[PDB]
């Protein structure tokens, strides 16, 4: 019952409930005349949401927040990005002018900016070393060290026994891999197995793109990364 690719028309947004006071947010976007979908995460704080990453790009961003009131209703105070790519930061002005006060580590917010992308206005500390976890409200955030990007991040909800692992890892569908111009090949795998150290018990586990499963997404990221780097 997960919403796909085919059934969210780009500029919409659908949301997700995974877990009590847990949703993924699906957003699309055409690229190369394909059509990809990207997954966020919303989490409730209290009588407030934290929202984990845009919904790729400024009009699906906009779509998100009112699709957020409509279905839920309570306000979006902090939203984290996972990484500098646009799938998570391209939004981010819209978040900021809704007054969502933004959030990225200095690593991230780096990157942005050398990319010329949009940039969290808040620098999250105590990530930068991988294995490194903070608690942020009702999630924690794990630095698991360079894998899809040098930056990226993983969220855990402990509340919910939800793992969002954004764009480090895999759908099950994804045989082949996806775009590794910024990734660490060579740290992909040994990122993989610190999550998997960290989060054990995970019961949900959300990739950046495609359907949710559980932990054999972990795996099936490590397989598919290491048949790319024999290319
Ligand atoms: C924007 C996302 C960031 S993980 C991306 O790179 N995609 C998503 C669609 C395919 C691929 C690409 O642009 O090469
Ligand atoms: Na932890
Ligand atoms: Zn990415
Ligand atoms: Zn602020
Ligand atoms: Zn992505």
């Amino acid at each position: 019952e997960y919403p796909t690719v085919s059934e969210i028309p780009v500029g919409e947004v659908r949301l997700y409930q995974i877990a009590d006071g847990v949703w993924s947010h699906i957003a699309t976007q055409s690229f190369d005349g394909a059509v990809y979908p990207s997954n966020g995460l919303i989490v409730r704080d209290g009588d407030e949401l934290l929202l984990i990453d845009t919904a790729w790009g400024a009009k699906n961003t906009a779509a998100l927040l009112a699709e957020i009131e409509k279905q839920i209703g309570l306000p979006v105070t902090r939203a984290v990005s996972t990484h500098f790519h646009d799938d998570r930061v391209g939004g981010v002005d819209v978040l900021r002018a809704a007054g969502v006060a933004t959030y990225a580590s200095p690593s991230t917010r780096r990157l942005a900016e050398v990319e010329g992308n949009e940039i969290p206005t808040h620098s999250l500390e105590g990530l930068s070393s991988s294995g490194d976890a903070v608690r942020f409200g009702p999630v924690e955030l794990f630095y698991p060290g360079a894998a899809h990007s040098t930056d990226n991040l993983v969220v855990y909800v402990p509340s919910a026994s939800v793992l969002y692992g954004g764009c480090a890892i895999y759908e099950l569908s994804r045989t082949s891999a996806g775009n590794v111009a910024d990734a660490d090949l060579a740290e992909w795998p040994t990122s993989i197995e610190r999550i998997q150290q960290h989060y054990p018990e995970a019961q949900f586990v959300i990739p950046g793109h495609g359907l949710p499963g559980g932990l054999d997404l972990l795996k099936h990221t490590t397989n598919v990364v290491k048949a790319h780097t024999n290319r």
